[PDB]
């Protein structure tokens, strides 16, 4: 009889762990039961975003203090970029004593020449199986959202790779984020059976954006070399007030999937609603026939636009700004769209 | 009896006037009756945004071709900044002649604005006078029949500040991005003053962009490097106009308050669709919070605050109205409450 | 016997042609003899830079006024991006008639470039042919007498890529900022091919923006959203020209290699001063290092790499030549070694 | 007979302390003798720059490891913004057993309503006296460079201030950096006798840019609430190979002061040369008559331009890119200019 408990904690700063410390001090959260922490941090959400790594170090110090080496098994998904009115926050996932289930998993360092290729797809497919097992889930149809934290390439990482005779899938550092999210997304797809294995090859990745998962949510970062996996789903072997529902946004302003999730969860939009969504600029250069400018803008990187825009669209529906919106939906939902999940209690 | 005709035209480029050319060529739009053109252009919407001036020049060239010197009387409001999915377009406002109350349109211009008047009572009075003129031209005497007042106002660059100081004057600021806020703010109070939403002996230099408790529910101001004076366009309802188009408006309490638009669409007897026309002001709240939750728009040295506000509010409204060809403008100094802004809708009745 | 006249004109705005107007009005510049105009405009110098197109339109309007349809034969190279202290200006190249070897100028144009040719041998051959034509027009047959070849080339936007795919074609990229590099690169190889710095059977699609060991010491390419073809301007020395102006050039080994300019000024018998004219390419090095030390230009999602390179190299050169009215252009694909770029100086002899 | 030793350490990352660890491991640097560390970090060098605070935490952990609570007396000046080719690095100042002298000092937290006012000017003037004493310097004419790390204001910090009835000198967060650097600069000026005390008042600060120090170098940051002071100068009571010279750059491309410093130091430009310089966009909007665009640019903040530009100008002279250039020279050198210092050995 395990219990899922999800806690949304405000932050004033990437290094501001004061509020999580407080939930531990008041015994609202028990350090021993922390599975994973998601975050929105104030960085640019792209390559040179050190708010991500900054938060990670700060969370590491605090969690090790309370659980020493067992902190290292906690999944830290720090997703940068809080544009528009999107409010920075931590999402703490704690395990307690059918309802919401949580499973986690890790991977070894990822060879720079494996990134964006079938190497990454595999190595991630496995972790998703392990973590969805640890969640106590056997039916893929009972999975609702799979978060992945993946690596990326810098110019210096690229030249290091070439120095030992290897080639990387790109030398463009920002493209390398897309490849990593995409390859990871297909790995998630593979493990949930949304894609056939012989449908995949290096040439397919970030090319056939017709292959996609309705549940992949992948976030790239400069601060890790392997992967973090967190599976959220519904299970018979879990109990508690919290359930999760999900849907696919067809484009950047498609908010009906969220209204549908709330219905399924039997909850109404309010400050209490937890929202996880992927935002992506559509590669057509259009939304519902109308041209957009995100792919042609040299000042503000495309994912910064997408986040700002869908965060606004979603906040207009759910009524508050503490929502988790993540940019770049390579093979995560249809092109121009992305998965969205809601976590609420029944009324 | 005159008819308002409002035309939304796509553009691929700030200088793409091809769709306006075609509308004129097919007689969909008669150049003689063009009162004003609004635009969202692909620039950054701040100080060094030349997509605005580029569109103006392009529009001026086309219109001089058809109207000659009368082209100069057309109000050109080019508001830059199309962040998020917001889609670049022109809004052409035409007056035509036809046979209940309908959309009315009035325009007015002003002389150049002395750099030392910007952000001060000089600007306020100048715009106020112009707004009264445009009101009259719309055939509107009751301010409650005014629904939206668009103003294009100037700003300060380093060069302009030093020009002013060179002749013994001071400007209200030397921060060029701040000058855009002051200029929008002074213009907004001018609109307020003209509509009677604010009392004249309540206003002074010291109040402007200081007492954000003074605001208009109808002001919409957009600053730009490309003009030295103001363009004023008043939109309202009038008994002396007819046609299918009406206008409704409301005030967003904050950046995610989408209820004013749904209420506006009800008043108009219309439902959200590709055809809905939306004009809205988006503003980062100076409290640094939205509904208790902190935001980072005022603290970001990479992306200028209005750039955030626009992308964010455009997304909220687009989510409601179902398309991205909407006019959203950043910085709501004295335009609605702090953190909010006016929103207006223009639709035809279907119920 | 023809004379090169080079005029450096300040601008307050991309659309500020006032100084060029005055130079024409005072007969300092005769419109008939205007061969090309270079510009540094206040845009970001990347994909969505409309200061370039804005200056072009403005220049086209003024020149059509004086020359009519012959205006269209003037090469307009507007290079955006004036970071750091770099000062926005126009460089007007005029041919005049006078009575040793001196500055020679040649221009040439090309037809529109098929989107599926950009970054591929199509573009390379197109530019190569044009550079040969401009060479001839300059009255230059010896390539060693060519000192600098400026090329304005197109780029790809999302819309253009989807247009190409719609008719069964592929483009060499879908990354619009990458398309600028490919276009500069293909053009540079075209210049190289035309000057014999590279062999034709060394070139192929697979080489372009891949083998940065193939490069020209004289190529200078600038990409822009505002044209579909190319503008070519060849600068060199010729026996068949006379006048005070000569040109010298060199290759910066990296971003802080200022020795080529000092050597160039020696060759020209001139010393650094307000009058020195400088044209240079700046490029972030793909090794990610300068002289062993890492740089962050390739890793920055806020500021695009060429934006860095320009500001940085402009500072180095400005520190040498003593003023900030210099023409610095970013992205040196096949223009000099990786991390370097050509620099040319134009001066009159005083020793 | 104290010895000044200055060590320039490369970094791949704001949190990359591997190279400083190595100098400690090889005994090239002794943790006990570390006085202050200067840094160039990859952030935007402005308000939301977390690479600064990120480095600080990383340096804190490493230094506390070796010297515990005595690490806290080490001055950490992390200056963000590495535009152009400027290469991120640490400058470690260690004390060993007339030549280069080093003195340090601290200040308490700074009240948000004191920032940019005579409060800050004073509180900093004192620390500069204390630190220049600890350096063993009595003649102000023997001081060559005074580094200050100062605080700034965020929107949330502003509303916190107003909540208790106080007003701040600004509500513009980026302006608050200028006020803090300026007020600190005048404080340094005050202590070196470059300015008279009754010449100062709130109204003068960041207004009369005719009052300035030839030695102030002030750097603002979101990650501290008080001030860090480091004085560098020439002393009889110090010995060793290292000397320091300084000069004032009249504008952004005035490189002759550095050639002059090298002459005084009897060294020639080379990879070995250490450079400290302040860069500022001139408020005239011109450099030597020619208009510039730094004050009118809404995409890239003015100090980001200035750094890129003078870093390039200086690197062209000194031949390498590992130089410390800091943006914004309010009362630090003339308007449009800034102090520059060089540290070399005699040949
Ligand atoms: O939203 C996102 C997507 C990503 O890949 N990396 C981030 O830091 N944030
Ligand atoms: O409002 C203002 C006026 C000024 O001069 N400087 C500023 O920073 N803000
Ligand atoms: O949204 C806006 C507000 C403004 O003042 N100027 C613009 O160009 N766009
Ligand atoms: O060079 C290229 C071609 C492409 O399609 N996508 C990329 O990211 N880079
Ligand atoms: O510096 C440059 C290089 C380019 O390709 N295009 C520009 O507009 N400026
Ligand atoms: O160069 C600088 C000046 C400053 O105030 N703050 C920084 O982080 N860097
Ligand atoms: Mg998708
Ligand atoms: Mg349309
Ligand atoms: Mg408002
Ligand atoms: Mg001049
Ligand atoms: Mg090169
Ligand atoms: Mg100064």
């Amino acid at each position: 009889m395990p219990i899922a408990k999800v806690h949304r904690i405000a932050t004033a700063s990437p290094d501001d762990v004061s509020g999580l410390a407080a939930a531990i001090a008041t015994g609202a959260i028990a350090p021993a039961g922390i599975l994973a922490i998601f975050g929105k941090t104030e960085g640019n959400g792209c390559v040179n975003d050190f708010s991500r790594g900054f938060a990670v170090q700060s969370l590491q110090m605090l969690l090790r203090g309370h659980m020493g080496a067992a902190a290292d098994e906690v999944c830290l998904v720090m997703s940068g970029g809080t544009e528009g009115g999107m409010s920075p926050h931590f999402l703490v996932f704690e395990r307690a004593e059918p309802a919401l289930a949580i499973g986690r998993a890790h991977t070894p360092d990822l060879p720079f020449e494996a990134l964006g290729r079938m190497g990454q797809v595999r190595m991630v497919a496995q972790a998703v199986r392990r973590a969805m097992a640890a969640a106590g889930i056997t039916d893929p149809e009972d999975v609702h959202f799979v978060q992945v934290k993946c690596p990326l390439l810098t110019a210096m990482r690229v030249k290091e790779a070439e120095a030992r005779g290897a080639t990387t899938a790109t030398s463009d550092t920002l493209k390398s984020m897309g490849l990593s999210r995409g390859a990871s997304a297909l790995g998630i797809a593979l493990a949930l059976g949304e894609v056939a294995e012989d449908a995949l090859s290096d040439a397919v990745i970030c090319a056939d954006y017709g292959l996609w998962s309705a549940r992949a949510s992948c976030s790239s970062g400069i601060e890790l070399l392997g992967h973090e996996i967190v599976v959220l789903g519904m299970s018979e072997g879990w109990s508690g007030p919290l359930a999760i529902a999900h849907g696919v946004m067809a484009d950047a302003i498609d908010v009906t999937p969220v209204k549908a999730a709330l219905s399924a969860l039997g909850a109404e939009a309010g400050e209490a609603t937890i929202v996880l969504a992927k935002a992506e600029p559509s590669r057509s250069g259009r939304i519902r026939g109308k041209r957009h400018t995100m792919l042609d803008d040299s000042d503000i990187s495309p994912t910064r636009h997408a986040r700002a825009f869908v965060a606004g669209a979603l906040a207009g529906v759910v009524g508050h700004t503490e929502i988790y919106v993540s940019g770049g939906g390579e093979h995560q939902g249809p092109d121009g769209g992305g998965p969205v999940a809601v976590i609420a209690a029944r009324t």
